[PDB]
C-alpha cells in the first residue's frame, strides 16, 4: 500500500483504560496487568474488557498508524465512535460504533456482525490500520507481509468522530502478557 504518508502519532488515553491497564509513561505501550492499577473509577473507563482509546479524533481526513502485535494470542484493533458504550457486555460492530479485527484461538477475524473469516498466511507482528474518513473506508495491513491487505470495511457510517481502539485482551492462558505498542513513524 502507499498510505504510509498519512501516519500520525497516536498516544493512549489513560482516563478511558479498563482499570487493569498498564500504559507506558510516553502513552505509546499497554498491557494487561495482573491486578486492578489503583486508580479512581469514572464513566469513560471501560469496565468489562482490557479495553482503552487513542486521545486523538478524527472527523476528517485520511490517517494512517501502525500497532506493534507481537507474541500475542489475543487483542482487537480498531477505530470506533466516540459515544461507544463503556460499561457492561456488548459485541465489537458496526451496529455498536466499532471497525475492528482480532486474534482469538489460533484465528483472525473482522467484528462485522456476524464475524467474517480473515485469510492470514504470515501471522502478522505488527498491524496497519488506514482510516479515508469521507470515503467511509478502515483497512488493515500486514506489515510483516509487506504490507498486504487483510480486510476492508466500506460504506462505513462512522455518525460521529473517531478514535483509535485497543484491547490487550484477557491473559487467562499466561501466554498473552506481551503488550500492544504504536510503532514509530
Ligand atoms: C467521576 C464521578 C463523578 C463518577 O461519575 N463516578 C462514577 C464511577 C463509577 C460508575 C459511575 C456510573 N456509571 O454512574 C460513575
Amino acid at each position: 500500500h502507499h498510505h504510509h504518508h498519512h501516519m500520525v502519532h497516536i498516544t493512549l488515553d489513560r482516563n478511558t483504560a479498563n482499570s487493569w491497564l498498564i500504559i507506558s509513561k510516553d502513552r505509546r505501550q499497554v498491557r494487561m496487568g495482573d491486578t486492578h492499577q489503583n486508580v479512581s473509577d469514572n464513566k469513560e473507563r471501560f469496565s468489562n474488557y482490557p479495553m482503552v482509546l487513542g486521545a486523538q479524533r478524527f472527523s476528517s481526513g485520511k490517517m494512517y498508524w501502525e500497532v506493534d502485535v507481537t507474541q500475542k494470542e489475543a487483542w482487537d484493533l480498531g477505530v470506533c465512535r466516540d459515544s461507544v458504550q463503556r460499561k457492561g457486555q456488548f459485541s465489537l460492530s458496526p451496529e455498536n460504533g466499532f471497525w475492528t479485527i482480532w486474534l482469538w484461538q489460533d484465528s483472525y477475524e473482522a467484528g462485522t456482525s456476524p464475524q467474517t473469516t480473515l485469510h492470514i498466511q504470515v501471522p502478522p507482528c505488527q498491524i496497519g490500520i488506514f482510516v479515508d474518513y469521507e470515503a467511509g473506508v478502515v483497512s488493515f495491513y500486514n506489515i510483516t507481509d509487506h504490507g498486504s491487505l487483510i480486510y476492508t470495511f466500506s460504506e462505513c457510517v462512522f455518525a460521529g468522530p473517531l478514535r483509535p481502539f485497543f484491547n490487550v485482551g484477557f491473559n487467562y492462558s499466561g501466554g498473552n502478557a506481551a503488550p500492544l505498542k504504536l510503532c514509530p513513524l
